């Protein structure tokens, strides 16, 4: 019948304080390497990176990243590397830091070392990245012929990192079951081109029973600031099956409805990917068939981890329909991943916002 | 505490007739390939393989392999592919064909294809051949820094592939979850190199459930040689899960019984690498605590599958004690696997392969 | 209210080889010993017992045991030691080889080592010795102010023994928890002295469920004379968990039946403690309110274990009422631990012989 | 493979006013005793000893013990005992009292009888004693060649007890099944010196559902000063299951924590063996894979039994790093107890111990 496909990053590698083993994990690749990370994160990783790098003999080109994934920064930073004459690429640093160290990468046909300092979204495995203009304004895609060949995750450079983008990550991650779920049932495709595998299935199902699981204890592990058995299995969570399953299981309604938001200006582009995504997912199944119960699972998840549920929590307080109406569309857009799904109009996706409001709305009133 | 690491090919393709696809797959990658199979081979996809590949202006140098992995032929074909400047290998067979396709890549730095023709082992997505004598006495491992670049699974191709293939794929993969679950319960070491990952425990035990429910609709399908969603799920778990299973998942006794068998000369070598690995798991469920039901719960399977689960049936009827400890030392030389979970002696493991084969005759006995 | 009271050994190891370690667990004890066994146990074990004490320095009277627990052997042995001056008695065999080794060591004074060759009884761990006329006649029973000092069980000793042997002590242990259950419900009390304790309630039902679930992997086992862990934890049930379950757990009517055999003379008295003790577990069970899918779960699995389950399996087919009458007062004798569970009369106890005998041939019938 | 080991003090009774049968249990030991008790117990039940003990013609040298178990006291009282040429050694109290007991009677090679007035750890029971230096330090451990050969249990004694010792004992032996648990899935030692046997873990098991089950109503009843069936099977879970599950069951890291306390000096060291081991147990199941239920479900209990569960009710509110590691390197010094159930450094301990902190903090806020 359909073909199934499963991709996948070459190395996966996590572990406290791995971040001292990066000279290790490059010997037999190369001896020049560009180390790509914003302000913040030079300081927090970045050093530690390069000391490292050094004690092995191993140059490496600093990088300080602009903030922004766009057109402009890749070609900057590929310039910088080329004259650097370097054979590896290491992005440092949260989503936008990776997406566009993947880039850089591509355009040098060079080994890429992801290593994420917060398990704030599924970035770090993707063959893909999200580029921005400038200005900080969705541009579009940019897919690669392949995933990272190493994604170096240190669960104590997380453990540090804010609260907020532990709970982000928690986010993202939940959408993987909901939506790849969908698509297994609708016969929709994955990005990774065909259909679902049993191997994306049983990932992305695994991916949910982790976080329910663990998901709390790993929040208040951020919050003292240690590494626990509960962080060590949300921090793969967040990265490996939430990952591998978002990509090789599939994406519904709830990206799409994150996507929508930039059809809006205003604050609630402030918030993360992973919070504009917690809401998306509530969204996602308020268009499915689920019975209250089901619906608050999820809900009393989100607010636990101080996640927005309303529309009031993502800056939208008191929207318009017409405002809301410019999310729908945007959201169904040809091309979106919610087809790969359902088959509703951008009416039906706009009454499905306001009804997620109202839920959880709801549920709070108790 | 451990760092847990995960490995993959990069792509897996599964579906009917994707090998009349192959020449899309690569349009980005090369124009000049190797091509590999047997004699056999040559004639069930071989043939087809250079056809579709010319129809896409791709050459092909057509190699006829010998029909053991052994480093005489991998040196042989590598010449070969030099001369004829080839950037992409392209191994078509069984095991042995496909592990030495891997080394002649990796000779050649070349991007690596892996097309089963039957869904026999789970050597399809492993970084790793085993490397014999050109008599075909094992000789030695030949791990590589990366998986296969794309492996593509036609099941057309493998319902046509004769029942004890399939059988003996079941076999290597039943084995996957009892020997990872007995890594993951002793915090031992995967071949990835770190401890088993979420990822690798969800896959394998997801590769148990599926070979129970529909293993014998499968091995059906294959008699009446016909693609099913049964088939098309038991060649995912033969091929993908039981790979990523085991490399990332952990091995234990059942690989290195199988593995001892070497220490012995007589007709047990003209078994395959899956048969032999059943009896090998019952071993290992004999040195592990199971109720009766349970064990006999995968000795019903394997008498189903037509699979062997008696020294008789695997043609050593009545060997002598001698023998069987030559078996058991061979299995636990040190650096063998089944240290990653047990704590045994060369005499525990003699007595539970007589344990395991008094057991199978204790369930046929009814 | 009552109290409560448990007693046991003071140590008890298990283990494949354990004999060739009796040097080293007596070391601080002492270097003289006297080393009890009948002529085949001296084969067996006895004098690799002794070859490892001589090479610990710790000398050994070699005395060969008679056959039969009797009051004028136990006197013969204690002449031989006291004049050889032990300071250490080694019981080497079966239960009344260990019965006499036990009394030897009360009259002496002395340490005492029990090493039971065939996990054949619950006699090893308990402190009593049942004592027989010297043509083989119970006579009376003989306390001790303490159980045994340490209890040797080497399994691969016992997987040596005739299967009989493995099955007989099976039974004797299936009789615990059934006993000992009756003596917790009645209120009455244990051999210990008070009323069982929860600890020997959790020993005496755990015992039930490791020969439910093991029994039949261990008797294979033994068949082909090779320790696994089904083995392994067989005998544990049948010497430990069995040993301090009816000691400390309580006897009741299966034990008593077992004693009114003695009323009969002939053919019956060649069967075996624990072939007698699992026709009277049977006979307990029919005294008690079960549905008949409970009862026939034990006579299953004493058939798989080729025990006797009829009249005519005990060497009384076709007894008389009158015959089975003298077995039942015997049973229901002043003193008889049968009232410590039950409130029946011998015409009573008559009756469920019979209908044991008549629920077991309806089975077999099917 | 490995060798299972149990051991066990000789006879264990436990009841409401057993205490006034001590003569009787002594009748055939001797009549020639020492009596061990401090300034409280002696007012509580030493004389009450005394006299019956008197009436029976058994003569009693009356010992004030100093209330610490230091080498001095222990060779105070043992000179005191050999002028008095006793034969017997009687130790009356808590721990403390108890240990202190142990090492006289083994000075002497004395008969030793157990009365514990408390039931506030599992030390009545085990063939070892803590030592302390005069000032009330850990020094070392006593191990010896046998287990105590009488604990008397009087339940009237203990239900006049302060509630306080009765909490105390519930959380030492809360650790039992966790700590064995733990031992049994890592194939570690137990101090008996083999692998845990069966009789063991029913044993630990038992315990915990024991207290589970009756804590509370035991508690209650101590409150009120009663002897309810309650308490009497809490009495039996804090000192002979709770003592048999440990040493023969296994020790792991919940003990080890315990102990690394000693690094500290300060108030902590008021609180009991028990409530520090409550905490300790914490810590363990937060290096241990649990959901946040399976960890709350004992956080309940211990706020219940007004346990401490936090670093501030164990004295050491907002502890720093650097303090809370010396705990950690003490609790990981090489021959603790954590080794036979994991593989930790000093650091995964001490982000362990603020992990417990936190999630009893996170359950506390609810
Ligand atoms: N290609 C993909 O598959 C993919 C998938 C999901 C999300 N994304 C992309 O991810 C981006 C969002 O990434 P994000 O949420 O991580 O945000 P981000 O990369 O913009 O910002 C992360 C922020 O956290 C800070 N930070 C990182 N590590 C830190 C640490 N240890 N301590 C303190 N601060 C730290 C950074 O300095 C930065 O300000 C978007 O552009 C989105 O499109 C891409
Ligand atoms: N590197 C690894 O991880 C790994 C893992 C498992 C097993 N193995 C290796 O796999 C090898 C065993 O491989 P195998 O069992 O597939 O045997 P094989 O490769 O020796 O033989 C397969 C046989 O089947 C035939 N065949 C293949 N496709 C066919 C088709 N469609 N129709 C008819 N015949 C067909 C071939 O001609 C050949 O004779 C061993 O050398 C073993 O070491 C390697
Ligand atoms: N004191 C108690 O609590 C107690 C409890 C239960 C049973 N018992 C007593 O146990 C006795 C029955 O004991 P039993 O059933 O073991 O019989 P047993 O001691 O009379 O005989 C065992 C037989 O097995 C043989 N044997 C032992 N080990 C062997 C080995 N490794 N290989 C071959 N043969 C071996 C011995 O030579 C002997 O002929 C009775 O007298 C009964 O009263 C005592
Ligand atoms: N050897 C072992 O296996 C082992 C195991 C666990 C704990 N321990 C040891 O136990 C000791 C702690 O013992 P503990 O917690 O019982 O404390 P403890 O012996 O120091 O003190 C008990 C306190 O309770 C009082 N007390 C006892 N019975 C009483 C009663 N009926 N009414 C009023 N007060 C009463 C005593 O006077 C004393 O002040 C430690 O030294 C520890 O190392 C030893
Ligand atoms: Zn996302
Ligand atoms: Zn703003
Ligand atoms: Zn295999
Ligand atoms: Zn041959
Ligand atoms: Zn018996
Ligand atoms: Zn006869
Ligand atoms: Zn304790
Ligand atoms: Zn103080």
């Amino acid at each position: 019948a359909a073909e199934r496909v499963f991709i996948s990053p070459a190395k996966y590698v996590q572990g406290k304080n791995v971040i001292t083993k990066i000279a290790n994990y490059l010997e037999g690749i190369g001896n020049k390497t560009v180390v790509i990370a914003d302000e913040i994160v030079w300081k927090i990783a970045g050093h530690t990176i390069v000391n490292e790098l050094k004690k092995g003999n191993i140059a490496a080109e600093e990088v300080v990243f602009s903030g922004e994934a766009s057109r402009n920064e890749v070609e900057r930073i590929a310039n910088i590397a080329r004259k650097a004459e370097a054979a590896i690429v290491i992005g440092v640093g949260g989503g936008k830091t990776l997406d566009t160290a993947k880039a850089v990468a591509d355009e040098l046909d060079a080994y890429i070392v992801i290593v994420p300092t917060a398990a704030s979204t599924d970035a770090p495995t993707s063959a893909l990245s999200v580029i921005y203009s400038d200005d900080g304004v969705f541009e579009s895609y940019r897919f690669y012929k392949k995933n990272p060949d190493l994604v170096l995750v240190d669960t104590k450079i997380i453990a540090n990192a804010p609260p907020r983008l532990l709970a982000s990550g928690i986010a993202d991650a939940l959408a993987t079951w909901v939506e790849a779920r969908s698509v297994i049932k609708s016969g929709g495709k994955t990005m990774a081109g065909g259909i679902p595998t049993i191997a994306a299935e049983a990932i992305a199902e695994k991916c949910e029973q982790t976080l329910f699981k663990y998901g709390k204890l790993a929040y208040e592990s951020v919050k003292a600031k240690v590494v626990t058995p509960a962080l060590e299995a949300v921090v793969e969570a967040n990265t490996l099956l939430s990952g591998l399953g978002f990509e090789s299981g599939g994406l519904a309604a709830a990206h799409a409805i994150h996507n929508g938001f930039t059809a809006l200006e205003g604050e609630i582009h402030h918030l993360t990917h992973g919070e504009k995504v917690a809401f998306g997912t509530l969204v996602q199944l308020a268009l499915e068939e689920h019975s209250q119960q089901e619906i608050e699972r999820y809900i009393e998840l989100y607010l636990c981890l101080d996640l927005p549920v309303t529309l009031e929590d993502i800056k939208l307080k008191d929207a318009s329909r017409e405002d809301i109406l410019k999310v729908a569309k945007a959201a169904t857009a040809e091309g979106e991943t919610i087809h790969n799904a359902f088959n509703v109009t951008a009416d039906d996706v706009a009454d499905a916002i306001f009804a997620a409001d109202q839920y959880a709305k709801a549920y709070k009133e108790k």
